């Protein structure tokens, strides 16, 4: 279990070949596991720092996790600057000791693919005339909970205000230090930023950040999100460039009988002009493909089974690693997701909603790595084969789903969804998401203030 610092999930084709080699020859599993934080993991390492350092990669006292950045913006030209900033914040935050681990993102509306509400500090990019002018700052997200411990809770980030580009690093540093100083000095399970904010208050925390940064926040600049999914397939970039996002189930890159996913990515890496981008949805973008090269790349991806069509449901589902490698796993996640979505796909077809999707996530234990606490339908592992079923989040990921059923099995989960999906298929308003529908139709009460109303 070794993880690399890879801001924005951008990795070169050279770096890819290096990690592909190591993964194959020096680990028990032989796989490359793309994570939902835009980096990769090796499992069962049997020097790695030299191998990493040799291609210019460094694995993260340092409570800082990988800084995320919207991987495939609709306004393609914005990525370069946003990525440059994610990278600078990353280097800037590198060693103070944080009470708990600190997570940061750079978001480019209208996409919340990085799932900002699961993070401590978020910089939402504001652009004027194709140029970034500043960031809206949202602080305090965190999903980790402890079963039956009403003192823990998932929380969404709070808006602090807008800041011109020039103040970015000063503000980033100020949030980190304020949290470091005010974080709970006694208990580890309450030292996270989401808890500090609720203890001292957003305005109190905010005022301190302004004092330390040497700035005064301006009012929030308008922004909205329309989704969190990747743009599977070919999308037109800038110039004559194209981006091919490949759906990779569970982000597990391995050669399977008749689906040489790993070798395929190696073949592509060898002829690929630009680089790759690991997404927050555990997928991979082959970025900067000249129009003339599309066919070459597509042929390989197609042959290798990297372009096998899946339903929109499968593309919008996610699970954490869990067993067999995670020591904290309570129930299967990555290994349960595939057949579970086979079941959900059947249910979607049965109700005539096969072209629809429900943001569905499974996390193997309450730590919440699979980000089930920001899903429309979240499954939270409680024991072997048993999960807590949560409903009521929304497509864009700005609402925490309340627990609907507790410690139930797959057959029980499937029966409840069969029924709920049916009602949604028939009673929903035009373009209404499943999560919103369960809340509208009174199937589940919404979570309006997590620190106070998440638990029944
Ligand atoms: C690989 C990854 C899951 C995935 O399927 O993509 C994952 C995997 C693990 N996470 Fe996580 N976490 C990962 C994203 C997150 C997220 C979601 C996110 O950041 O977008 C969360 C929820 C958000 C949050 O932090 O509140 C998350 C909250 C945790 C926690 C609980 C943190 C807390 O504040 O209490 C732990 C346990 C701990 O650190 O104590 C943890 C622990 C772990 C460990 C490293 C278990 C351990 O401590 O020994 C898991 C490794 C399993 C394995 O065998 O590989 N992981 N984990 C995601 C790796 C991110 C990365 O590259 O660093
Ligand atoms: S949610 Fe739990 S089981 Fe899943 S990877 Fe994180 S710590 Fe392990
Ligand atoms: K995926």
């Amino acid at each position: 279990l070794l993880r690399c610092r890879l801001p924005g999930g951008v990795i070169t084709t050279k770096q890819w070949q290096a990690i592909d080699k190591f993964a194959g020859e020096n680990t028990i599993y032989g796989s490359i596991r793309l994570t939902n934080r835009q980096t990769f993991q090796f499992h069962g390492i049997l020097p790695v720092h030299q191998m990493l350092h040799s291609v210019g990669l460094d694995a993260l006292n340092d409570m800082n996790r990988n800084v995320l950045c919207t991987s495939n913006p609709y306004e393609s030209q914005l990525h370069a600057e946003a990525y440059e900033w994610a990278k600078k914040i990353s280097e800037h935050l590198l060693p103070t000791y944080l009470p708990r681990k600190f997570k940061t993102t750079v978001v480019i509306p209208p996409q919340n693919d990085i799932d900002l509400h699961a993070n401590d500090m978020n910089f939402v990019a504001i652009a004027e005339n194709g140029k970034l002018v500043g960031f809206n700052l949202l602080v305090g997200g965190g999903l980790s909970i402890e079963h039956g411990n009403k003192k823990t809770y998932a929380r969404t980030a709070s808006e602090f205000g807008y800041l011109p580009l020039e103040h970015t690093l000063a503000v980033a540093e100020a949030v980190v230090t304020t949290q470091r100083d005010w974080g709970n000095r006694t208990d580890r399970k309450n030292a996270k930023t989401k808890y500090t904010l609720e203890r001292v208050g957003v305005e109190t925390f905010k005022a301190e950040v302004e004092r330390r940064a040497g700035i005064k926040f301006e009012p929030i600049r308008p922004y909205e999100f329309t989704g969190r999914g990747d743009r599977i397939g070919w999308v037109k970039g800038i110039d004559d460039n194209w981006h091919l996002t490949l759906f990779i189930e569970n982000g597990r890159i391995l050669d399977y009988p008749a689906r040489p996913l790993k070798t395929g990515l190696l073949e592509i890496a060898k002829i690929h002009k630009g680089d790759f981008r690991i997404t927050a949805n555990q997928n991979l973008i082959i970025a900067g493909v000249p129009e003339s090269e599309k066919a070459k790349i597509e042929k390989i991806a197609k042959e290798s089974g990297l372009m096998n069509a899946v339903t929109p449901q499968r593309e919008n589902s996610m699970a954490c690693v869990s067993f067999p490698t995670c020591p904290l796993a309570m129930a299967e996640a990555e290994r349960f997701l595939p057949s579970f979505i086979d079941n959900i796909d059947n249910l979607m077809a049965k109700h005539g909603v096969s072209d629809e999707h429900i943001v569905m996530r499974v996390t193997g234990c309450p730590n919440g790595c699979g980000r089930a606490m920001l899903a429309e339908v979240g499954l939270v592992g409680k024991a072997p084969g048993r999960y807590n079923l949560h409903l009521g989040g929304n497509r864009i990921g700005t609402r925490i789903p309340r627990m609907y059923k507790e410690n139930i099995t797959e057959p029980e989960i499937l029966a409840s969804l069969d029924e709920l999906i049916g009602r949604w298929a028939k009673e929903r308003e035009a373009g209404e998401g499943f999560g919103d529908f369960t809340v509208r139709a009174g199937i589940i009460r919404p979570v309006l203030d997590p620190a106070r109303d998440l638990w029944d």
